[PDB]
């Protein structure tokens, strides 16, 4: 100490930490990077739940991303930045249980609300140090005191022997709860209130902050919660005990290994031998499926959230969800034949009918059909145009579309708070396809700010955009509220339907979520698989 910046001095629980000063577009900001808040899960720590991080001596160097929680690294399309960005940027390992954070700089002088992000990537990849979670443009801008954290992904974090000792199950979304303690305990030092406490995240991020809601523990640990295309019901998010079950024990064996001696022997095995077989176990051919997800334990989730949602107590809550224009189209270059970013995917009807059964892996041969007949244009029943757009309708509706139609709804009617949103503005800058329209993971770059870095070659309006939207989601984090104290955004409602749409234009108010299509997908399609 002694010639150094003075206001990047900070000491929590477990020690002190030197942070550093950061330049955004309108001036400097603090960061504080890879902060431990748990003992590396390394070892004979493998797939067990988080044990807090033991205090350090000395000032922990705070001024650099943290290794990613090891991952699968994408390789469909190697070079090319539309999926290059979502790859982790920095060396991957099971010790990278860190987390971030960003507040003004000075430090705020009164207690700040606090956004804690949680990012998606399936539970099988993803990582806090991406450049799209950037947090310097909402701390400079807004003022708001910004926290990440890495999670386990993976079998590392959901590989699971329900009812073990040694593999419980969900300790990736323990690790998600351990940072949110540590919020709790030590962000007052960086001036960020602990008694406003907003979750956001998208994707695999908001189907985890949608179980936080669920499960009573993490409930005591914030105040607010932004989910953004994704939830925790619906049919990728969790898998059964007897499914988890299944999965882990096959996994074991293509790695060749009495559930203690089982996972002692998972244990033995190399990070990359467990990476290298995880797309091994999946039930049928399919997209829009990961193999390791939180499992319904009877613990942290002590059922299904289908069944959580339905009958919960929701009067304190308020939340804000919302979904982009295009949510499956991402999705069927990645198995669906037919498909891929480099043409137009113009596709015929029996690739249609076959895109269906994978899309849908889970439906019986009627349950299909109905799919098909529902989704068919009878007008054109065999154009390519249509058969493609409708393709990527049915994997946006099944997994995420409808699953947020039936939450918002859920969580309406049982005295929750409600702001639902669609985002339908296309990045001047995304490098996927015309025909993927906006795809799923397009806003977040939006929410966060990035426009507003001007070397990134956003256009001025899109800079005006991403401002209006980082005040929407702060003013919803400080208040329960989007709207500015311009048209108005009206709560959700089961009697009115209301979201708005989020582009260029102003806000537009409208209703029904798709309302028509997914009774189909949520009220009739269940009735119909049994059988
Ligand atoms: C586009 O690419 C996919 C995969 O290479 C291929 O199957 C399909 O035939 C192509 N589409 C057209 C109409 O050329
Ligand atoms: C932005 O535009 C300039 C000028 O064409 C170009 O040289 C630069 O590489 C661009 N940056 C990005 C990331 O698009």
């Amino acid at each position: 100490e002694g010639r150094e910046d003075p206001q990047l001095l900070v000491r929590v629980r477990g020690g002190q930490l030197r942070g550093i000063r950061l330049k955004a577009p309108g001036g400097p900001v603090s960061a504080f990077l890879g902060i431990p808040f748990a003992e590396p899960p390394v070892g004979s720590r493998r797939f067990m739940p988080p044990e807090p991080k033991r205090p350090w001596s000395g000032v922990l160097d705070a001024t650099t991303f943290q290794n990613v929680c090891y991952q699968y690294v994408d390789t469909l399309y190697p070079g090319f930045e539309g999926t290059e960005m979502w790859n982790p940027n920095r060396e991957l390992s099971e010790d990278c249980l860190y987390l971030n954070v960003w507040t003004p700089y000075p430090r705020p002088a009164s207690p700040t609300p606090v956004l804690i992000w949680i990012y998606g990537g399936g539970f099988y990849s993803g990582a806090a140090s991406l450049d799209v979670y950037d947090g310097r443009f909402l701390a400079q801008v807004e003022g708001a005191v910004l926290v990440s954290m890495n999670y386990r992904v993976g079998t590392f974090g959901f590989l699971a022997l329900p009812g073990s000792r040694e593999a419980p199950g969900n300790v990736g979304l323990l690790d998600q709860r351990l940072a949110l303690q540590w919020v709790q305990e030590n962000i007052a030092a960086f001036g960020g209130d602990p008694m406003s406490v907003t979750l956001f995240g998208e994707s695999a991020g908001a189907a985890s902050v949608g179980m936080h809601i669920l499960s009573l523990p993490s409930r005591s640990l914030f105040h607010r919660a932004v989910l953004q295309s994704g939830t925790p019901n619906g049919p990728w998010a969790t898998v059964s005990a007897g499914e988890a079950r299944r999965r882990a024990t096959l996994l074991a064996r293509l790695v060749g290994c009495n559930d203690t001696e089982l996972i002692a022997c998972l244990r033995t095995r190399p990070a990359q031998d467990l990476v290298d077989h995880e797309w091994h176990v999946l039930p049928q051919e399919s997209i829009f499926r990961f193999s390791f997800v939180p499992v319904v334990d009877g613990d942290f989730l002590s059922d299904t959230p289908e069944a959580l949602i339905n009958t919960g107590d929701f009067q304190d809550l308020q939340v804000l969800v919302g979904v982009v224009k295009d949510e499956g189209s991402y999705f069927l270059v990645y198995g669906v034949p037919g498909f891929s970013k480099d043409n137009e995917s113009l596709i015929s009807r029996a690739q249609f009918l076959a895109g269906v059964r994978i899309g849908v892996p889970q439906a019986s041969d009627l349950a299909a059909e109905a799919v098909v007949l529902h989704y068919t244009d009878w007008l054109h029943p065999e154009d390519p145009t249509h058969l493609r757009d409708a393709m990527s309708a049915v994997v946006g509706d099944h997994n995420v579309v409808c699953p947020v139609a039936q939450l918002a709804g859920r969580l309406a009617a049982q005295g929750a708070r409600v702001y639902a949103y669609i985002f339908e503005h296309r990045a001047s800058t995304l490098t996927w396809p015309l025909w993927m329209g906006v795809p799923h993971g397009y806003e977040i770059e939006f929410i966060f700010g990035l426009p507003l870095d001007p070397s990134l070659n956003y256009t001025t309006e899109e800079r005006i955009f991403a401002q209006r939207l980082m005040k929407y989601w702060t003013n919803f984090a400080r208040t329960g509220d989007p709207n500015d104290p311009s048209p108005q955004w009206p709560p959700y409602t089961t009697a009115a339907q209301q979201y708005v749409s989020l582009n260029l234009k102003p806000l537009e108010v409208r209703r029904g979520l798709r309302a028509q299509t997914c009774a189909f997908w949520n009220r009739f399609l269940p009735k119909l698989l049994s059988a």
